[PDB]
């Protein structure tokens, strides 16, 4: 596949942009960035495997780097430093977010879009809004990449339950930020009963994750290695359904109709197209739906924020 | 395997931890840093794979980073900076490496040790000498990695010559720096005939790729993302061997009797203690012969300069 990174420079650019070029799955690799990406690209070229990687630099340089990409990874953004919200983030992420899609869906309409800028309850929202602008919006290939709070959730249940991780699938539903993370531990593969003592701690353990990584990095950026892992992996089950393999499931921030919100992120089948069937919420316990339920007001002031973005700038 | 790595918050070291945290080869990955390696092990531990992930921090947890290690890789070290020359990181990692190597000496002495640290052809002699002093030298389980200089030979005779990397794999032998990095052509698989023009270009290129990956970094640094790859898939071989695979062969920069010169980087034939068989040079072309004959004085010199450092300080 035709894979560009849109900010690859960066803290989870440089590590996901090494993930991907030694991917089999990957044909071409382009790269972009404001600063320091020739230098990134000399570096990943000098790796053994079949990708061809370029560098691309300034505004100028990005429709070249985007023409005829399947796939478009936007991590760009600022990271967190210790005690701020991903929601603190929005305005200065809103303005790289808006900016770099509007080239998508001039250059590459037609490619899967998976934005990781912070914050993700609004930046896809944003993302949409631009497309839309554009005439070019298609809800089925825009995704949210809330990956990391599905591996996070799978090592934490292991690490719990004596497991290991590569055996364990928990759906994670929702947003990414606080509360709206939803971990559907009733669905847990497999099984796992926790006590509703231990059940609570675990769910706010997953919840919390990011902020405990701001915090234990204390100013150094966020979470770069895990979410290059997460991110690459969300691009590889694309990437292989787009290839023609089934079943391949995934959950992501998507254009959603499963709630009362327009956004939500559940489990999604995914094909040639993009998603190919949303597989919704399913048997939920009373818990998870009464997370749900706190969810949504938060979840719909986060969208709001990032459609009255566009509808002014 | 149980696996530290030494020098783990750096350029090289935290996607070096990441491409070790995602193998299934790796049950138990040690970081160790002056300086944020807390955050780096909370963030590499929410990656779904069986590797348990533990962060030290300075010198007085570096003994139990090291406990019960199979393997210990060393990426620590300042990078180049344009227009400095690998023997002007001589003083600084080479204080490094010395505190690093007697600390391995004491505390896991029958670890396989892996110098990535710059110069390898001084930084290597310096273990060797440290390990002697603590009595436990041990000449097969101390390897000065030179992967790199394979990796990028790969590559750049497969797409010369419209190959497919994965099928490419060139012998590199000497040491690295400049003239001591002795590609034999010759050697391939498969064939590659070229022209002795197209040929002293491409032995040029593998030469000076790494001065290259510093200029084009323009200050930020040298190769780090294929030195993490490199560095991981020297690992790896060493695991497999380890374990029990047949046949594994790799280039590493380790004692030798090869030539008249103490160290020198020759195919090596891995076993269950580290090397099993040395394979020597084999049959070379008179151009190859000559590099041999060139490249054997700077050797001398960079192995007396790294001896006499330990034989005072």
């Amino acid at each position: 596949a035709k894979v560009a990174v849109l900010g690859a420079s960066g803290g989870i650019g440089q590590p996901l942009s090494l993930l991907l070029k030694n991917s089999p799955l990957v044909s071409r690799l382009t790269l972009y960035d404001i600063a320091h990406t020739p230098g990134v690209a000399a570096d990943l070229s000098h790796i053994e495997t079949r990708a061809t990687v370029k560098g691309y630099l300034g505004p100028e340089q990005l429709p070249d780097c985007l023409k005829g990409c399947d796939v478009v990874v936007i991590p760009a953004g600022v990271p967190r430093k210790p005690g701020m919200t991903r929601d603190d983030l929005f305005n200065t992420n809103a303005t790289i977010v808006a900016t770099l899609t509007a080239a998508c869906a001039q250059h590459c309409p037609d490619a899967m879009i998976c934005i990781i800028s912070n914050p993700v309850n609004s930046t896809i929202p944003i993302t949409a809004e631009v497309f839309k602008k554009h005439g070019v919006y298609n809800p089925n290939k825009i995704f949210g990449v809330t990956t990391l709070d599905i591996v996070r959730a799978n090592a934490f249940v292991a690490e719990l339950k004596g497991l290991d991780p590569a055996r364990v699938s928990v759906p994670v539903i929702g947003g990414h930020a606080g509360k709206t993370i939803i971990p559907l531990i009733s669905q847990c593969t497999p099984k796992v009963d926790f006590p509703q003592d231990q059940l609570s701690t675990l769910t706010g353990r997953i919840q919390e994750a990011g902020t405990e990584v701001v915090k234990a990095k204390a100013g150094a950026g966020s979470a770069t290695l895990s979410m290059a892992y997460a991110g690459a992996r969300f691009v590889f089950s694309l990437v292989d359904a787009m290839n023609g393999k089934e079943g391949v499931v995934e959950c992501s921030f998507v254009k959603s109709q499963e709630t009362d919100c327009p956004y939500f992120s559940t489990p999604l089948l995914l094909g040639k197209k993009g998603i190919e069937k949303n597989l919704g919420i399913g048997k939920i316990s009373p818990f998870e739906e009464k997370m749900i339920a706190e969810a949504i007001p938060e979840l719909k002031a986060s969208i709001k924020k990032g459609e009255e973005f566009v509808k002014n700038m």
